[PDB]
């Protein structure tokens, strides 16, 4: 089977429309993969200590931990940019109210392994041969024994471009640490910070081996391989954003003065307080909007920029990413700043490497702590500098840490919204944390597999031994080998169409003569895949 | 049946999605109609001669003709604004590739006739009674015997607003004229312009009568009435625009120099002329883009601002409305300038009456005569002021009339595009001109009924005679009567969804923080229905 | 639940709701989400009375609430017998303000929390309520005790049909019409178990 | 107010509520988008007194009977609360 | 709501809903202090505008004196409500010492 | 639509149309004034 092709290339995007308004969005993604021969044929247990970690203030910069570096490379296509292209997104987000994960199947084919012979005859000349017989190692951890490691959050996914080759990344998992950083400091002060790390508590050591946990298929040029057909069990994802806030829930207080002159300038009048009727979660006989009965709490302040410390070290306490307020805050509203790559958007040509861009979901929930505040005992419209905590009050003596930094408003009354899909660098589905009690969602991605997540796809070039034996020695020498093999995946979703219910037209992402540039190549061949808002369709909340 | 309601109000917009991606766009439109008692119970044959018509130059301002003024009022809902609202449009045009007319049915109900008694007791007081017994006259010209008269082109349609009452207009048709304006003039000159009109050639007299050609239903408050269910036979309408022009059709000449430096600034090079290969519809051994073989003629210059004169007088020769070029020309590209109304968009509140706004379809075909030109005999790259007609050459001695004004490029090679739907003031379907040879399309509207067009709906309040007899006298006196009656129509279309084929996202009409104002009421109750582009989805042409 | 806390999101500032539970022997109320209703010449409150509307605050019966003016915190290894230094009290100045104590900012919600639903408040109380269409839902509402898992009953709308005159309509701002009104009966049937 | 008692100790509390409604002709036949800004809102301290927001004032009137006072009367309540351990919503139907 | 009294007439109320706001109150203050409080509001972010119309979203029945109308028969799906109160507190849970 | 129906017999006396400007409708021209000669028609009946 040497001279015959095993699989087929296809990167089409099929949108089947069915009855009652559903759609079978079928995304085909093919891509030419390139794999280099693992440079260290062993399993290494490496630690990581950075000089920066152990300095006054630079604690947040701590990078310590332990790595299990495997000789295997991983093929993760879990990231929107893989499946869709700009146009696709525009369609889906501009018209589907919800979308959900259905089936997924990969397939590796037209494997080609290549030897490289050196010819230092005057100038270093390279000769390329085909080791027809050599093999490509492929492993599929169906049961997820190997620690899960999504690539997406490190833009180490496959190339978001069908006409451009791409590389799978080095597989390496976390191993128990015993990180020490006592005690925290502050930029200036002189103190002796202890900075250590020693492979975790023995009872917590997890040392896995591709070889030991999964059957490995050997693939010669004429061989082929294919995932079965995995079916997701996932809570559908909404592609609509809420807006209403507690100050916009329910029956608006009836007015007594409708304006008499055009312009959003002139407003209407409400009867004085006192004379108003209804419920009150406060005592004063006066019913204000800020102080009014609402169904629940839409949103919540999560102590921002708080660092917690557990065995593995210190770390930022995650915040459910929601849209910022008119006071572009971001960090407290879990905004997510992605960094691009010469392969995940960002002009292929550009001289400077990678790109910035921060992301803010559309669902309005977030807060503006630089505004929030607290008052004492019986409220009292008309504060008491003494009986009122403000967004500019010194907590614990530090003149810039205000109450909001420590304030947590989560409660049974809280109504929250899930992360947003972030085309394209965004992760798509995610394994669920195997803890007795589970999280209501993840920040990583919008889809969490209720059951068992799809399998990790592993790859590694079969060691091409020489005549200089093996064993009875440290690191064995081998023929320089590499591989070019294709890959085709099929991700299938389900979504519902939207419909005209209101009077006014809504948001929709379009082309402006000032952005087409971003969806069109360059006079040289530059291509971008700059991220786009998602969940842009307005939705009632109450 | 006095105290019982006959029909039901419904102004919902149902979008049913079916297999293979079709949609059953069902538009329900209800509206409270108000009718005043016809002020002249006869059929009047009036002429119209304006002073302006008979003056030097002001010929274009001629308004002469003859009118058959009937005592009947017409209910025409043939205009987008009737059926859809802003949001609806945004949906349809932002996602359907084509759409077509299917079924239509009207229904008049909850008729109420009212008498009005005068009580000049000191200040003029009005007393309102119900003439339970009086009737409302309704006539349906199913076979279209009465001359067709779409309301749309005179914004005399029904009110584009469901929550606002509306009025049907006076029915009056054209009758043969023998208009005289010999001879044309020019603003300055002194000459004796003959300006006359005398009811047309007897053999061409058409005097119709609602009463004589259609059965009329009398309706008392407890009565109801309903069109059957008309089915259209119409060439589907495309909601996509072409772009390619003759300078963009087919295989682009192969280059020999791809740029080496970023920026749309630096272009590529083509081999010199001469050395190029292929067809040529010219002799010179050099193959230029302007002078290159193309499948056909996309577009065509129609002698612009040309006035033709036939029996009924002079008139502008219509031009197929197509998008203007980068040289916003409009008039030569049949742009269509609509004038709004306090009931067809245009802030209900605004002090100034009516609105402007011109319209340009999206399909790129139009021309830029102020650019066009002609060269003689064997072409010859490098003109001859003598052998080259230019866009600034004096024709017939007049220093501002250039060849383009008289130039007609229509031909068997011409490929043309149909008018565009103009939400909302735009007319929807139109009767076909009963001439032996028919037009390839109309400018009025995008839909032309292959068969017989739906019937005209006529209305008139039954004369409420008094005790002061009738007949044996000129104009009879009658009780002042009027009516409030509801109307509900159901227009059904068929359309196909769009799909992601290309890489880049396309146009789409959205909300900018600078226009929502137009889709939202006013602090006083003002509402607008400003027109929106249509056919905004890009389409290949070749 | 951090009491009298005001949060701020797009629509403005607002009081952070507290699950209404009964007050303690230290009638606190506000921190225990008590609900003060205001009556009407039609919803209780002597039809005759000269003064308009009525007051009255409400406290559910389920005992859960707290008495912050009592609560407190101690440090590290507890230690029966405080340390003014190692003990936060209900009268300690937070952030420098002499009347804002730790309780105002304290939130004790946790996986260990066992809570109780609002109470029906005869008669001014709301009965059922639509559920907030957010991805993750609230464990209850304060508004009412019943939250419709599915779709809530429909809203009933009414408006008098415009009684136009002879002075046309359209082609003008606000249209004039005959003064009209209506008297119509209504009967509803609510069934419980 | 029908209180049907069934087996095992359940009850079919059926509340009938009739009422003569009175409706005045909407005074502004349009849909108004009004804002609301109170002087009190923008003052030192009186923040809690903020009443700002935007209203969509419709020409329609709403009939909401979602409130106990509608269905039961004092006696009814006394009975239900004095003797039922739990109660639940079942069916509902209006009629004009 | 409607009148809690069967023998007394009652009125339905004006229907009006909330529409996106962009309320500004920076920065909070305290009764005394002198500071310049910005107090504004401008119809919310366009993408969040919800403009509904009874006429546009629901079929409307016209009723003449001799007409009638009736909701269907809606069935609730609701977590039963307890009419009992708990008392025990953490200082009253379990086996007393 | 006219705004002045004649008051005296004879094809002599005609009716009046509102001034241009104030008229409403389509126009295959720019000027805010809608004339008969310059008015939207279905198509071209005839041709030179």
């Amino acid at each position: 089977g040497v001279g015959v092709s095993t699989g087929t290339f296809n990167n089409q995007t099929e949108f089947q429309y069915l009855g009652e308004g559903l759609v079978r969005i079928t995304a085909h993604a093919s891509r030419l993969i390139h794999l280099n021969m693992p440079e260290h044929e062993t399993y290494k247990r490496i630690h990581v200590l950075n000089s920066e970690s152990g300095v006054a203030g630079q604690m947040v910069q701590d990078d310590a931990h332990t790595q299990m570096v495997t000789p295997w490379s991983l093929i993760d296509a879990n990231a929107w940019g893989v499946w869709f292209n700009p146009a696709d997104w525009q369609l889906i987000s501009n018209n589907m109210t919800e979308i959900n994960l259905v089936s997924f199947e990969q397939e590796i084919f037209n494997v080609v392994l290549k030897t490289i012979t050196e010819s230092a005859t005057s100038p270093p000349t390279k000769i390329y041969n085909n080791d027809l017989t050599a093999s490509l190692m492929v492993a599929l951890d169906t049961n997820n024994t190997l620690p899960y490691t999504p690539a997406a959050p490190r833009s180490e996914t496959l190339g978001f471009y069908p006409w451009l080759p791409t590389k799978p990344t080095q597989y390496r998992y976390y191993l128990s640490c015993i990180r020490n950083l006592n005690p925290p400091t502050y930029t200036g002060q002189s103190q002796q910070i202890t900075d250590s790390i020693q492979t975790g508590l023995h009872s917590d050591i997890m040392f896995y081996t591709i070889e030991n946990a999964v059957p490995i298929h050997l693939l010669r040029t004429g061989d082929e391989f294919s995932t079965g057909i995995y079916h997701f069990d996932t809570k559908p994802l909404k592609l609509t954003h809420s807006w209403q806030t507690n100050r916009s829930l329910g029956l608006p207080p009836k007015l007594l003065t409708e304006p008499t002159t055009e312009g959003d300038q002139h407003p209407g009048t409400l009867p004085a307080a006192n004379t108003r009727k209804g419920y009150h979660q406060t005592i004063n006989n006066s019913y204000t909007e800020a102080t009014a009965i609402r169904p629940a709490q839409v949103g919540y302040n999560t102590p921002y920029m708080n660092f917690e410390y557990s065995n593995g070290g210190p770390f930022l306490t995650p915040i459910v990413p929601t849209a910022d307020t008119q006071y572009n805050d971001d960090e407290p509203n879990g905004a997510i700043r992605f960094t691009m790559d010469y392969q995940h958007g960002h002009l292929t040509t550009s001289s400077q490497e990678l790109e910035r861009y921060t992301f803010n979901p559309q669902s309005k929930c977030g807060r503006a702590p630089k505004q929030q505040f607290n008052q004492q005992a019986p409220l009292n419209l008309e504060n008491t500098n003494n009986g009122t905590l403000l967004p500019s009050d010194p907590i614990g003596g530090k003149s810039n840490m205000h109450f909001m930094n420590t304030l947590n408003t989560y409660g049974p009354l809280t109504a929250l919204n899930n992360t947003a899909p972030v085309f394209p660098n965004g992760q798509i589905w995610d394994k669920e944390l195997d803890t007795d009690l589970k999280p209501r969602l993840h920040v990583t991605a919008p889809f969490v597999c209720k059951n068992n997540p799809p399998g990790q796809l592993f790859v590694k070039i079969a060691p091409n031994l020489t005549d200089d034996f093996n064993a009875d020695s440290p690191q064995q020498p081998r023929i320089i080998t590499y591989s070019n093999f294709w890959w085709k995946g099929t991700l299938t979703f389900t979504a519902k169409m939207r419909s005209s219910n209101m009077w006014n037209p809504i948001q929709q992402h379009t082309t402006t003569a000032e952005n087409i540039g971003n969806y069109i190549p360059t006079n040289i061949g530059g291509i971008r895949m700059f991220p786009e808002y998602s969940q842009l369709i307005p939705r009632k909340l109450y």
